[PDB]
């Protein structure tokens, strides 16, 4: 039951950081995946050899499942904050959810347009990827239906916003640009990547706000955060190593397009992102 | 756990009715409550007598609580459909949820602008309103976390989409236009109502689609729909009567519009 309603007894808290983020989302999130022109992407894909064609799919496979996972797995967070009466957070989470729906749609339209919609891309999820996206992420979010303690909320935000989004998605955006933007390939996809990357900034800021407000109540939670980050790292780097090793074995795309794909710089960016995320949370 | 992902094994079902409605929501859902100019609404409200001021509040009280209730109480429906693998429904429900947030925002911005944000409008919720919005609606949706059976889904969609939205919300939009548009009062608010009414068409289409696809499996479910509609009518009309009595504008025309919406919603569901 509802005991009352905030906007009947009072108003929205207009100065709440999440209401301000919600207003930014409305202003900055108007893009529509249906408006992206993928016609040149289709031509680029068909111009590639079977061997070059496969070079690009592992990354798209990771994103496509990732967007879908987070579309579904953000609902428990919105439920738990709704039950705590955090209306401004809930308002913002509606934009977060609608962003992720558009992200799922974007990568699925690209797959459809380039002619791989019928291909099962699951073969590029190794065991580390599944640990995070098939298991740890849904376990941490679904927990919130029965356990919305600060410990549970920190853990959900950490897996979802600081690892999945703040570490893996950010490094994927960077990787796309280092490879495909340099090569001049897939302009529709990269347009979408740029929209995603802009949306993502708000998603990570929600996670920072959520973790920090819990850490502000009791310093002890800061060490929970750092520990949950470190618990997930081996799967992060285990997925990244797997992508890196696939890429090192399919060098035709880089040759054809004259790219020196520094896979060690990419791996260093993942490590940098991970430690950046850790540092955006303060003990006090 | 996730067994796999539809957009990795395959793609979105591009032809699915709820993917189509999602596409229409993105195209038609761009409005922003923050762009509405409420400055004249403030002047209009200040120029009313104390008695005319309090005449306006009950309806706004009903809407502001109602938008907040549906923003929160749609989440179990999104979860239950997500859990059933209905990805296109979920994509649509993200637009549904973001619409209701903008609706909460619009009425709260209006209360703030005209200077009643500090006032507690709960006094204008009678027992019948609380039965629907404080109790029956969250009960029926929250049930879906543990019981997503066809019977529970039809009950949730009936209470939410056919009664709260299809009967009360539609009637309230009609009421606002009949009273205030003929009076040249609250033009910001009425612009917001026009946007809300456009959004609400899709929300009702979702409810119809949901109830009808469950009825198509078994006609027994048609009779459950009609029964649950009738179960709620006494509270719908109890609330409408309470509002009508406060106003005492052709109030019997409004009252009959509510009955007209109620029967229209029944008719939009086919036994077969
Ligand atoms: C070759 C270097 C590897 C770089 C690492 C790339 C990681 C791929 C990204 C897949 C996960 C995407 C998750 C989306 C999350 C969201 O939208 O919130
Ligand atoms: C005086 C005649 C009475 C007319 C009926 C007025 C009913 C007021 C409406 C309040 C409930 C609004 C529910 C919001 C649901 C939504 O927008 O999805
Ligand atoms: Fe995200
Ligand atoms: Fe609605
Ligand atoms: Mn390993
Ligand atoms: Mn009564
Ligand atoms: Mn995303
Ligand atoms: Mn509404």
């Amino acid at each position: 039951h509802h005991d009352g309603f905030q906007t009947v007894k009072a108003t929205i808290d207009w100065e709440h950081p999440m209401f301000k983020l919600y207003e930014k989302a409305k202003r900055n999130g108007k893009w529509n995946p249906a408006d992206i022109d993928f016609s040149q992407d289709q031509k680029d894909f068909a111009s590639l050899t079977s061997e070059e064609k496969i070079s690009a799919l592992p990354l798209v496979a990771g994103f496509s499942a990732g967007e879908e996972a987070v579309t579904l797995d953000i609902l428990p967070m919105a439920h738990a904050l709704a039950r705590q009466g955090r209306l401004e957070d809930v308002l913002f989470l509606t934009t977060f959810m609608h962003d992720e729906a558009k992200h799922v749609e974007m990568f699925s339209r690209w797959q459809q347009a380039v002619g791989i919609g019928q291909m099962d891309l699951s073969v590029f999820h190794n065991d580390h990827y599944k640990r995070i996206f098939y298991e740890a992420l849904p376990e941490a979010m679904n927990r919130l239906y029965a356990d919305d303690s600060p410990e549970a909320v920190i853990r959900a935000a950490t897996v979802f916003n600081m690892i999945v989004e703040g570490t893996l998605a950010e490094s994927g955006y960077y990787t796309f640009r280092q490879i495909y933007k340099k090569a001049g390939l897939f302009p529709g996809l990269l347009q979408g990547i740029d929209y995603l990357n802009m949306d993502e900034g708000r998603h990570i800021q929600f996670g920072i706000y959520t973790i920090q407000r819990i850490v502000n109540e009791d310093e002890r939670y800061y060490e929970l955060f750092i520990r949950y980050m470190d618990e997930l790292w081996p799967h992060v780097i285990g997925y990244v190593d797997y992508l890196t090793e696939l890429g090192k074995r399919q060098q035709q795309l880089a040759r054809t397009y004259a790219l020196e794909i520094d896979y060690d710089l990419l791996r260093h960016y993942v490590i940098k992102q991970f430690n950046l995320r850790k540092k955006q949370i303060s003990r006090t």
